[PDB]
Parts: structure tokens; C-alpha cells; sequence
């Protein structure tokens, strides 16, 4: 039966795309307000990407929590992030890599999840991440015109979902993401 | 009559500034919806220059078709376009160069333009295009700060008009900008 | 007393850092309404920061001048702002760094100021400015991919007031941040 050979080739296939510097790196913010609602931003784009927001009170509810998640093409050694005391005083980013667990399903990194908890006092959050596609030429600029097409390429999408429960069945599962919930599921579609 | 002598001149000026790098590389995201509304994102800027935008349901009246416009200046072969199937088997972007057409006035190139219908099943579009100056030393990094401050200086205009005929009454034709119409009737001005 | 000795070398430090690569750059753009309300836009990032921004007319209170403010670690020669006559004549940008007034307190310099005003005419504006760190490494591209993400990194602020006064109180002092108000008073606070 041809039909179970040509299928695990062509996995091995999209692996290797996605592991060239052709490949998308991927991230996800997850705000988890006090309502129970979830808000979401997805940047997509080649050889790096990020995302920088301010995540205010809204329809009041407030942002008590944070997930973020790359796609597995992600180097975690060149995440960093920013979060915004005095300017005198602040440095830029801190790297973060360390505190990012692997999601897997079937034994196979679907993603990489930080979370984290906002204090109480806070009623909204300014906050920036970014990483670097692991491919070893990421550091050896393919020309540099290359990576600043990629800056106006990348395409983002927002979308806020009512519980935790309608992202995971409207947007989640459909979508084949990796994602971790709050019973610590692990979701995704291994390669 | 030297009036006629020195603006013949003037002309050729104002063109070996544009085809220098700084010179201006204009981009133009024409959004035609159900209503026979108009939406238009312009964006300006030197060495290189992109759009990416989402263009979703209005005041409900749904996006039917796009026509991007660059100026002159850019790099046909440099143009690239990315639209959003699952991710893990998703391109960055496609070469959509061969697909413009040049906008002419008086035999004059004024512009380029691709021109597509979207699916009657969208409600909304998620859409990023970039392209280059056309000049030989755009693939030769001046510095690359310059291009990082390129970046930052960009001037982008979002306006929506009623009619297309208000858009280049209003719009096109006060502002000598390159386009063409549903009648495929050409505007613009030659050097 | 110890106490004194410590605390002058911890602000020689800051000095250090803050003129180092890893210091940040802050640009702040006041825009000053005919209302006499003020809308602030702050950005803070790495090796180089910009804002663009169209200001339109609000809650119709229109805007009449503007101050931009650059942290001292800007190199002032290299500031470029762009304000949006046709587009086949237009330059994309100019480099305006000898238009900065020196903020100091107790002799010295906590930023620059370019203060100027809108023609009557104008009901609205559209304005980009671009500066980068001076440290004289800055023009020696650290890797490229780290300036990249930097571009991500960097974070946004926008707030409106109601006065000027309730601005310099609850805004420019608490923060520590370098002003100059309408009586031509400094703010700021010195390392």
C-alpha cells in the first residue's frame, strides 16, 4: 500500500521546509482577562517575528494573566521580551527562552508556552516579544533587503472569544495550533 | 523662449531624482466593496515599502476585489504578496510581478498595477505586499541604518469614499496619481 | 558617610549604560490641540526609535503646534522627520537637528526639544520622525538581527490631558521625563 509510503515522505518534506529559512516562525499572544475571556494576536512572518501591544481594561474586565507561544521553527535562545520602573533606569528586554516549556503531542514539539500571572494591582499591561527563526544562517545576513520585505509581509490577526472554552473549539482545534489550556491540555497536530 | 527650454529640463531632473534611492517608492491598496464604497491605503516611503492590513466587514458591505498600485520607481521583480491553508504548510509570500500591468499617459510608464476579484465567499481580507526601489545599489547595503530610519519615516493615509467616481474625482485626479478605473480608463501624470 | 560616596558612582554607571548600546532611545511627540488639550505619543526602543503618526481633528478641537523630544542619548544629526507637495516632487525627508533646543537641569542636559507651529490653514497632520543612539558603534552593524528585533521590541505609548497642567502634573514630573512647557519651563531630572 503506496497510500502510507508517499504520506510519511511528504511529512519529512514539510518538516524540512519549515525548518529552511523559507519557513514561518509564529507567534501567539493569549491575554486571559478577569472575565473569563480570551484575547488573542497571532503575527506570522518569515525569518523573525513579534508582536507589541498594550493590553487595556475592556467590556470593566482586566487582563489578570499571559500566554505566549511560538511555533516550533522559533530558536528559544533569541526570545525576548519587553514589559512596561523609571526610564533613567530600564533596560530593554530581558531573554526569556529559559522560562518557555515545550507542548507536545505524540512526542513531537508542537510549540513553545510561557505563562505568566499579572499582579492583582495592575489594570492593563504594555508588552513586546520576539524571536528569531532557528535555522543556522538566521545570524548570517540571504540578503538584508530579504529580511526587511519580511517586516511588511508579516500579517497579523486579533480576534477576543467569550471563554477560554469557545478559543479552544472555534480557533484552536480548527486551526491545528498548539496551544496549552488552563487544565494544562496540550493541544496541536504533530508532524 | 527659454520657458519652454528650462522646463523640458526640469522634467528630466525630477525623473534621475526618482530613479535615484531618494527617490520615493509609493504603494496604493485599492479595497472595492459590495456598496461600491472605495477604501484606499497609501504608504510612501525610500528604499523599500509594504501594506499589511486586514480588510474586514464596514458600514454590512464586503470587500470584492483589490487593485495594488506602485509607483514607477519600484522593482517589478521585487514584489511580493501574501494573503490569508493550515500554517504548517503555509508559503511566506508568492512573486506577483508578472501579474502587473503598466498604467500609461502619453506613452509614459505611471504606474503598475495588479488587479484581482476576491472568492464571493469572503466576508474579509487579510493582505501584505512589498516591493523595492528599482535603483542598482538597492541590493548594495548607503548604510543599513539608513534603511532601519527609512522604516520609521514612513507616512501611510487610509481614507474610504462613497464612489469610485468621488475616489478619482476626489482622489486620484487632484493628487496626479497613477490608477485605473472599472471602465479601464488610465490616470496619472507624465514626467 | 558612605551613603554619599556610593550614590555619585551608581549614577556615573547609569551614565555609562545609558550611553552604551544597550541604553535605551525615547522620542516623544506633543501635539498641542486647540482646545488646549495635549495628546503625547512615546516610544522606547534600541539602537534607533520613530514615530508616525497622522493627528486629526478630536473631541472639533484641531491641532495647532507640535514639540518633539528626543532622550540625550539620540545623536541629533541624525534626526529625520517627514510632514505630508505632488508626490513626483516630494523629498522623503529632512534632516532637521539643528532645530533642537538643549532641556537642561542643574546644568544639564536631560533632552532636546524642535518645537514649531501648524499653519491656521490645517485641520490636521501627518509626521514621522526618526533618530538613532549615539554611541559611536551605531553606524558599525552587534548584529543586524539584533536590531531587527529591536523593532519589535520597542514600545508605545499614547495618552491625552485635558491641560498642559494636568500633562506636566501627572505626566512629564511623575515620570521624571524632559520638558518644556509653555512659559518655557524645564523638566527633567538630572543624573
Amino acid at each position: 500500500d503506496f497510500r502510507g509510503y508517499i504520506l510519511s515522505v511528504q511529512a519529512e518534506e514539510q518538516k524540512n521546509y519549515n525548518n529552511s529559512l523559507n519557513g514561518e516562525v509564529s507567534v501567539w499572544v493569549y491575554a486571559y482577562y478577569s472575565d473569563g475571556s480570551v484575547l488573542v494576536i497571532n503575527k506570522n512572518s518569515q525569518y523573525k517575528v513579534g508582536i507589541s501591544e498594550t493590553f487595556k481594561a475592556l467590556k470593566n474586565a482586566k487582563p489578570r494573566a499571559i500566554q505566549i507561544i511560538f511555533s516550533p521553527s522559533v530558536n528559544v535562545r533569541t526570545i525576548k521580551m519587553a514589559k512596561g520602573e523609571y526610564l533613567q533606569r530600564s533596560h530593554p528586554w530581558e531573554a526569556t527562552g529559559i522560562k518557555y516549556r515545550k507542548i507536545k503531542r505524540d512526542g513531537e514539539i508542537v510549540g513553545y508556552s510561557h505563562y505568566f500571572e499579572l499582579p492583582h494591582e495592575y489594570n492593563s499591561i504594555s508588552l513586546a516579544v520576539s524571536g528569531v527563526h532557528k535555522n543556522p544562517s538566521s545570524y548570517n545576513v540571504h540578503n538584508v533587503m530579504d529580511v526587511f520585505q519580511s517586516c511588511d509581509l508579516a500579517l497579523r490577526f486579533c480576534n477576543r472569544y467569550w471563554a477560554e472554552l469557545e478559543l479552544v473549539n472555534h480557533y484552536i482545534s480548527p486551526n491545528a495550533y498548539p496551544y496549552l489550556d488552563i487544565n494544562n491540555h496540550s493541544y496541536g497536530v504533530a508532524l
